[PDB]
Parts: C-alpha cells; structure tokens; sequence
C-alpha cells in the first residue's frame, strides 16, 4: 500500500510557486512527517525576499496523508493510499472583503522525500487590506476538516473556514473549499466522512535572517 509508506519518519519537501495582484514570491519548506503520530515539523523560507501576504494565511496550503489514522479507520485513509503515484490538491480560499487565492498542488513521493509542489495565484486584492498590507497577527486557529469521499472524481472534498486575527482588531476569514483526485489509475479508497484535527504552532528560528516560518503541526483522523 501506500500506507506502508508511511510507517517511519518521512522527509517531507514543500515548494510553492505565488503570484498574488502580480506580486511574485517563492517559498521553499523542508522538514519531516510522522504519521505515526501524526506529527509534522517544517521550516519555511521565503526564497526572494520579504513574503507579500502574511506567513499564517500560507498554512494551509503549504500534506494531509501524515495525519495519524487510528487503526480503526486504516481504511478510510484516501491520502495515502494514493501514493507513491500521489494526489491533486485544489482549493480557491476566499478572504472576506478581499481577494481570493486558487492554488493546485501535487503531492506525491520522489524517491522516499514526500513532496508538496504548489502553484498559488491571488487575485483582486487590496493593496493596503489585511493581506497585502501585512496586518495580521503571526499566530493560528487551526480548524476542524471535515472530509468528505467524492465517488464522481473518485476522490474528496471540504469546505471549512480558517480565523485570521487582525493586528488592531478583529478576525479576518478565509474561506476554503478544497478538492483532491488521485493521479495514478490504481484504485482508491474512498472514506467516509471522517475529521481531520490539526494544531498548528507558529514560531521564528532566532539564526534566521530571511523571511520565514517554522511550523510544527500535530494531526489526526476521527470518525462519526
């Protein structure tokens, strides 16, 4: 299986291509997955220059196969499964009285590092708004996924909103809609509805002198 895969520490290569109201940036993450314990640590670094959207609303865009499925539900786990050959990822990320983001992203392994390789494209949004002007807070509120089997693409989908804390005021949503089809032939288990639960914990290296975002992530699946 693709869940055999799995069983050890993982490296994990995250590489994303942006482009938001014509600002162009790339940011490159590396780090590992236990799906064990469904544990994630990574390091992200902005390779040209300062980052023109706020660090918190890349999170979730920048590898849901490392959540910890109990052995209950080994079954119901499309994530992994789908590998080696790996899996499309989609969403469009609406920001509430601002723009939106539309991302795709590969998600399979090369050799034995499981790599995350995205395109982001943002559009229509103000350039001294919550984003682009760079004011909200560097810290997160994870949320609940709720996943959801597709038997029409032979893959899943979700819709959940994401709470962004503004910087002299208040919250700022980001309204996601996500979609996942396989990209090899092979078959593919599909769930049933189950949760994802994530905490995510933001934090900065002190020797690190670019822009950049460490991130340690603890995740797993529940039924019901």
């Amino acid at each position: 299986k693709g869940e055999e895969l799995f069983t050890g520490v993982v490296p994990i290569l995250v590489e994303l291509d942006g482009d938001v109201n014509g600002h162009k940036f790339s940011v490159s993450g590396e780090g590992e997955g236990d799906a064990t314990y469904g544990k994630l640590t990574l390091k992200f670094i902005c390779t040209t220059g300062k980052l023109p959207v706020p660090w918190p609303t890349l999170v979730t865009t920048l590898v849901q196969c490392f959540s910890r499925y109990p052995d209950h539900m080994k079954r119901h786990d499309f994530f992994k499964s789908a590998m080696p050959e790996g899996y499309v990822q989609e969403r469009t990320i609406f920001f509430k009285d601002d723009g939106n983001y539309k991302t795709r992203a590969e998600v399979k392994f090369e050799g034995d590092t499981l790599v995350n390789r995205i395109e982001l494209k943002g559009i229509d949004f103000k350039e001294d708004g919550n984003i682009l002007g760079h004011k909200l807070e560097y810290n997160y509120n994870d949320h609940q996924v709720y996943i959801m089997a597709d038997k029409q693409k032979n893959g899943i989908k979700a819709n959940f909103k994401i709470r962004h804390n503004i910087e002299d005021g208040g919250v700022q949503l980001a309204d996601h809609y996500q979609q996942n089809t396989p990209i090899g032939d092979g078959p593919v288990l599909l769930p049933d509805n189950h949760y994802l639960f994530t905490t995510s914990t933001l934090s900065k290296d002190p020797n690190e002198k670019r822009d950049h975002m460490v991130l340690l992530e603890f995740v797993t699946a529940a039924g019901i």
